[PDB]
């Protein structure tokens, strides 16, 4: 019953975090996606739109389940009955504030963290540098799921 | 007649940035800690409260005083007959901007600033993480002056 | 008929941004500094002070001109001709995110980039962190171009 | 089912690799620590001894096994039915050569990396470092475990 | 007119030496690449193999040529009647120590350093790491260009 | 009453240390430049001549004297009365490891570590770069002090 948590906003999901959900997935027996929105700060989509976009990318990967996230990411690492977590690194990761964040997890709860690099196609994607790219007319069709491309798209007009 | 100051926002002081004033202390005759609150920013706690908090974690420092600082941490530095500053160093740090800023504070106006790595046991803590998992429920008790944790309770309910 | 572009918001000017435009003339045939402001964000200087104050820092560069982009800067480079982009590292720069955005550019839209390390004497310049050090009362005016230190004059009664 | 291969030379094991050997087998079924022999350059510590002193220092967990490799750690990896490697950082890690060696081994094997973060406390331990300062008479004593603090003090008496 | 060097010891030339060939192709009239000789410690092959080893993998660039250089690398640039080193970043690349090349080329002869990220796919290949994979019988093929592939198996059978 | 131990090999000394020194001197009541003996690996001034450089480029600051150290740092810090050790920030320092020896040298002995950035005009010296440089043919005589550059260019004629 080995298990790790995948905590994020994804506002949008990207194929890296993708990449990363595949990964965990291949190693533990369960792996939940925590979809952890920000009380203070709104993105482009809805929680239920996020969720969607999330399930509807990883309907491949039978061990892994799509969550919400309320306070503390380890509160709900525990309360899934887990005691891992595991995160992304690519190209402008601010890694030094993921390691602060590792340690205090790991002090505060117990809770260990994994660090995986992303696969070299997918390194450079983020959330926010797609959104930016794509509302300028960019196409980032490649570095996201076909699922969230059609909602980019549906937001040109 | 060595002095250093040691600048911040302190909202609220950590541990981690006593084991610097301690440090500072031990190694400079005078030591004034600087509390240059964000005019744009406002906080969590109010000035008198983030003075009183310095104050408590600081009462076994003989050498040490506290005072507050506006505008450039340089004229408070020289107005104090000093030349140096003492910053901390921890897991999160964006050194960059730390070398940036110490440049420039050479530049214009010959202060030299040392920077000292952080005891490891207090190495992840910072005011505004240590806020944010407090307000969340985590317990970051180890990671602050008491005097700090009965004010953080206080805000509960 | 070699070129690249010098992107940025330049608000204001710095002699780190000049001595980059300088070493890009000297190796391109053509170099085209794009003021690219942010809709979002407001800074100190109007989009026509940011023209004049490039420009009249940049007389003594023959094959330079300064011209206003909107949107994707890689839609702005190939709208010139050309496939590069010129860009300044200085002390405090956001390396991974250069990085982040060299390689979305050069996947988007086949836009090479060039980074070039600023001259030390004007390496912990930058725009933001001039403006806070002018606004306090600080003497910056060996890291700006003379008019740029004009209007920062301007701007004290 | 699941499993991890933590690689190294262990010349000798420290406290921090045994922080990441513990994370490791409390993440999954089954752990292996593969001791891979360095090229000439060759150490304090023959294969017997650094085999005997990992096995000393991890009999508190039941699920890892000790074990010497020959050539690519990959093939290691794969030839125990496992695809994961788990390697720590410390302060003074060589991040960018990890990360380097990570997308080597998942591109020629398939095989993936996860990093975890040492415990603060044996952050700044070594391998290296702790035969230096044992060697010039320093007490390292609280970074090592016993078995091979024993074996440290029989070489300098 | 405009001119760009790439040195080197390109023991033996990667793919990722490659990619960045093809963007200072691009971007300037004469690409010049140098390979210069190390000190005592010497390598996998002699100095003819990796002429011709770069030769034939630049075919594809009619105004790139390929000369060896025995001194600073900034004698080599101005004898060839250019100022500018075009260099390339992978993952691992020691970025402190480019930067501090870079400021004293710039320093003692007046050269410009322009810095390139390499391909993601490319961006975790080396000399040294490939040949480490190479000789422990990993398949590396794919990173290496097929006249480096061709004398790298002749090595090994 | 004050003090702090600026220690290295110092092979030879540059005007970036001597910056560092100058620093120091002014901020504590007392500086000892520590020479400390490196391992087999010898270099290419003896101690006496490595000695005489130091004291001849240091005539300038009363309150700094020059002593070899054989072991620990931190025993010669200590045998010296002091806690502190004052190290320099350039480009291209290995941080990660300063970090390292920062921490593990106030885990034995419970010194002090400040570090301090150099002036940018001699942020890119270090003795084994101006040693490269000078023996090629290079000139490095504005990086190095006069004592220095006299001790250099008897060994090129
Ligand atoms: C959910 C959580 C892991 C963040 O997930 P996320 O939003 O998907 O993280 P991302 O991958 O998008 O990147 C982090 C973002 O924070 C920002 N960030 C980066 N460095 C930062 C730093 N030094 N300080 C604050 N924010 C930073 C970045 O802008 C980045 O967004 P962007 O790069 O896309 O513009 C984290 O907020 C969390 O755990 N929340 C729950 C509350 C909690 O437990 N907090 C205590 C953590 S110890
Ligand atoms: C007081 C001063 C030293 C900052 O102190 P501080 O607020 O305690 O600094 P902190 O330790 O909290 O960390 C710096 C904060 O700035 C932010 N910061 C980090 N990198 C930054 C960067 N690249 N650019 C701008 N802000 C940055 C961080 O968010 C960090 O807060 P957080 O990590 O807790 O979320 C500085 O603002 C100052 O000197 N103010 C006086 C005005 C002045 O002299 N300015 C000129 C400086 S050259
Ligand atoms: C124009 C452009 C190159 C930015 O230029 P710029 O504003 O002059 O950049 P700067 O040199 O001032 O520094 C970048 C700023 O972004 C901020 N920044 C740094 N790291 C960041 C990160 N990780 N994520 C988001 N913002 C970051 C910094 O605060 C910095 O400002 P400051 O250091 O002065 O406070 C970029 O915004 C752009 O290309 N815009 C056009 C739109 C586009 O093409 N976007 C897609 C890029 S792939
Ligand atoms: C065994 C292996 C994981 C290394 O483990 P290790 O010796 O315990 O690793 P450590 O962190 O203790 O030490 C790494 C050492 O290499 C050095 N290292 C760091 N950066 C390096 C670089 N750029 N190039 C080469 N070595 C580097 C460090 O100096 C460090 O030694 P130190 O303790 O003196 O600092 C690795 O060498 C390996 O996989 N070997 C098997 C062969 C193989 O698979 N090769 C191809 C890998 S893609
Ligand atoms: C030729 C030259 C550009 C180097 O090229 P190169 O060998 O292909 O460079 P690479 O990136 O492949 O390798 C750099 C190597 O040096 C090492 N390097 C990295 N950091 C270093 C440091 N701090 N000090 C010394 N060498 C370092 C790396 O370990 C790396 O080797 P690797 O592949 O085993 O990792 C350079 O040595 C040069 O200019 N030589 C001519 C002489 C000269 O001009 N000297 C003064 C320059 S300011
Ligand atoms: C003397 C001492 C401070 C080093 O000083 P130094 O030689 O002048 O230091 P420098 O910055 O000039 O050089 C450091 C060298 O070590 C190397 N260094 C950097 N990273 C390293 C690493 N990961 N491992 C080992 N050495 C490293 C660098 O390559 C650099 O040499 P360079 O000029 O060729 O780049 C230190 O070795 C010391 O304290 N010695 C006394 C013994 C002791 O106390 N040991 C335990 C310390 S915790």
């Amino acid at each position: 019953m080995t298990g790790a948590v995948c905590p994020g906003s994804f506002d949008p999901v990207t194929l890296g975090h993708v990449d990363i959900f595949e990964r965990a997935a291949a190693q533990f027996d369960e792996v939940v996606v925590a979809i952890l929105v920000n009380p203070a700060k709104t993105g482009m989509f809805d929680l239920d739109e996020r969720i969607a976009m999330v399930k509807e990318s990883t309907t491949h990967l039978p061990n892994l389940r799509v969550q919400v996230g309320h306070g503390l990411v380890v509160d709900f690492v525990r309360s899934c009955g887990m005691t891992a977590i595991v995160k992304g690194l690519r190209t402008g990761t601010d890694f030094e504030y993921e390691l602060q964040m590792a340690q205090m997890n790991k002090h505060i709860a117990g809770v260990d963290t994994f660090f995986v690099a992303t696969a070299p196609r997918y390194s450079f994607v983020s959330s926010s540098l797609a959104k930016e790219v794509a509302m300028l007319g960019g196409d980032v069709s490649e570095l996201l799921p076909e699922p969230v491309n059609r909602r980019l798209r549906d937001r040109l007009n």
